[PDB]
This record gives C-alpha cells, sequence and structure tokens, in this order.
C-alpha cells in the first residue's frame, strides 16, 4: 500500500508554486501569469492566436488541437469556499 513512501511535505513545497512565484519575480523566467512562446511539448513556436485565445497556452497549435479534443468541457466540482474574487 502506498502510504508514506515518497509524498513529504519537505519535497512537496519544491513542487508547490512558492519556487516559481519566487524565480518569475527574481529574474522573469516565468511570464506575467500568462502565454509562453515554446512549446512544453516539442520546443515548436507558439503562435500568438493561441495567446491571446487562451490565457497561459504552453502547447503549439499543432500539440494544442489534439488536446482540445481531451480537454472535458465540464468540471463536476464541489469546493466549498469563499475568496476575495472581486474589484474593491
Ligand atoms: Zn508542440
Amino acid at each position: 500500500m502506498a502510504s508514506g513512501w515518497a509524498n513529504d511535505d519537505a519535497v512537496n513545497e519544491q513542487i508547490n508554486s512558492t519556487i516559481e512565484d519566487a524565480i518569475a519575480r527574481a529574474r522573469g523566467e516565468i511570464p506575467r501569469g500568462e502565454s509562453l512562446d515554446e512549446c512544453e511539448e516539442c520546443g515548436a513556436p507558439i503562435p500568438q492566436a493561441r495567446r491571446e485565445a487562451i490565457p497561459g497556452v504552453r502547447l503549439c497549435i499543432h500539440c494544442q488541437q489534439e488536446k482540445d479534443l481531451q480537454k472535458p468541457a465540464y468540471t463536476g466540482y464541489n469546493r466549498r469556499g469563499s475568496k476575495d474574487s472581486q474589484l474593491r
């Protein structure tokens, strides 16, 4: 039974977005919460078309069109909780 085999707190914090947020403001490696210009699959030229259509695209039009099919178009979720999602 896979329990206490690898999933630790002191290894999950590297996986946490704290690291990428630190590097984003440190050297400007990570973009401003938006799309990139190089496909994470095959390093292929990301078109501005995919960038402006999809806020945070990581797939060139070739690798994207196949995953666009695999997009569920639903959540079926239940995450009870309130947040600051406003403009004051
Ligand atoms: Zn690609």
